[PDB]
DNA sequence: GTTGGATGGTAG
DNA sequence: CTAACGCTACCATCCAACC
């Protein structure tokens, strides 16, 4: 059983460079502007040139501009990128039918019935890399391994513009040697709990007792880690099926004023219903981000589909509920539909 | 119990 | 106005419900 993982290089910045070859070689920062002040907002992604200087996803635009003022700042165009994204996701279909599209920029192919061994797998990788390079000018990074988690880890190790195999030998090796905080799904909070426990390596989960580990990092995460370490991890490549559409946005100034807030809430609903496209959701959630970035939400599930009209009235009763039950101002507001028929 | 909803935390 | 864009997926927990 063989899994090939593709993940596009600095994707949005790269699409801008292909849309503007002059930018190539020089720092490019794709950022969302917010409208609260001169350069309010955040960098969504930066090319590798930029990154060398500290400009990366999540930092304030006004900060990035401290560091790199001469650099090129470009407003995000999610729609332009999703189109390139989709063309690429179709080229990959041409190489395997069983494909798990994981994000705007990464997909898992199962290539078991296409290649005989990792050698042929590698070569297919090479071929995929060329094909996406020919037709879309984007460079990707490819990871090949026995399952999804380790094909991802391969890609993480190989990036910019690489291709890397992890054979059943090195899967065994990495279970013993890789920092457990590099295993997909293990972030800062989970890593600091595992260290306290004295678990630094995937193999260490077999030596600790299960109930004690459950106690710390939850059941789901426990099993996942154990399975990885036992070499039993074998979730299949399933087809992407969305469970949530949503859209939440940052207002021009903080407010508690229902009149000031609605136009945001309703532009949120219009885009969500538009993204839904034939999907009927049974549940709606209004989500507020307070003046100090704590996240608060309220919602409702109906026994039937939510019409756009019902979404309106309900989204306002939900927003009110928020303002009633929490007195902080509101910096971002938006909506999330779910539980589709 | 196992299930489902509301809300929230963690991750990518 | 004075820093923090925005997307989806999954799991944990508290807390009725339906036996
Ligand atoms: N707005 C926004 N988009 C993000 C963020 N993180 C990732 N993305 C989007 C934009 C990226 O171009 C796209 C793919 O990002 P990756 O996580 O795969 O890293 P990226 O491809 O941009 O550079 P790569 O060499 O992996 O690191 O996903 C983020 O914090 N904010
Ligand atoms: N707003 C936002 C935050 C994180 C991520 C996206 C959007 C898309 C994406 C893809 C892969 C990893 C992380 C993110
Ligand atoms: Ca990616
Ligand atoms: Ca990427
Ligand atoms: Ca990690």
């Amino acid at each position: 059983g063989i899994v090939l993982f593709v993940d596009f290089d600095y994707f949005y910045a790269q699409v801008e460079e292909v849309l503007n070859p002059s930018l190539k070689g020089k720092p490019v920062v794709v950022c969302v502007f917010s409208g609260r002040f001169e350069d309010s907002g955040a960098v969504a992604t930066a090319n590798y040139e930029a990154r060398k200087f500290g400009v990366k996803a999540g930092i304030p635009i006004v900060e990035a501009k401290k560091i790199l003022p001469n650099a090129v700042y470009l407003p995000m165009r999610k729609e332009v990128y999703q189109q390139v994204s989709s063309r690429i996701m179709n080229l990959l279909r041409e190489y395997s039918e069983k494909i798990e599209i994981a994000s705007i920029d990464e997909a898992y192919l199962d290539i078991s019935d296409k290649v005989r061994d990792y050698r042929e797998a590698y070569n297919l990788g090479l071929e995929i890399k060329n094909k996406i390079l020919e037709k879309e000018k984007i460079t990707v990074t490819v990871g090949i391994s026995k399952n999804k988690v380790f094909a991802k880890i391969a890609a993480d190790m190989a990036k910019p513009n690489g291709i890397k195999v992890i054979d059943d030998e090195e899967v065994k090796r990495l279970i013993r040697e890789l920092d457990i905080a590099d295993v997909p799904g293990i972030g800062n909070i989970t890593a600091e709990k595992l260290k306290k426990l004295g678990i630094n390596k995937l193999v260490d989960t077999l030596s600790i007792e299960f109930d004690k580990l459950k106690g710390m990092i939850g059941e789901a995460k426990a099993k996942y880690l154990i399975s990885l370490a036992r070499d039993e991890y074998n979730e299949p490549i399933r087809t992407r099926v969305r469970k949530s559409i949503g859209r939440i946005v940052t207002m021009k100034r903080n407010s508690r004023n229902l009149e000031e807030i609605k136009p945001y809430l309703f532009r949120a609903i219009e885009e969500s219903y538009y993204k839904l496209d034939k999907r009927i959701p049974k549940a709606i959630h209004v989500v507020a981000v307070t003046e100090d970035l704590d996240i608060v939400s309220r919602g409702r599930t109906f026994p039937h589909g939510i019409s756009k009209e019902t979404a309106y009235s309900e989204s306002v009763k939900l927003l009110q509920k928020i303002l009633e039950e929490d007195e902080r101002k509101i910096r971002r507001i938006g909506v999330r539909f779910s539980k589709f028929i």
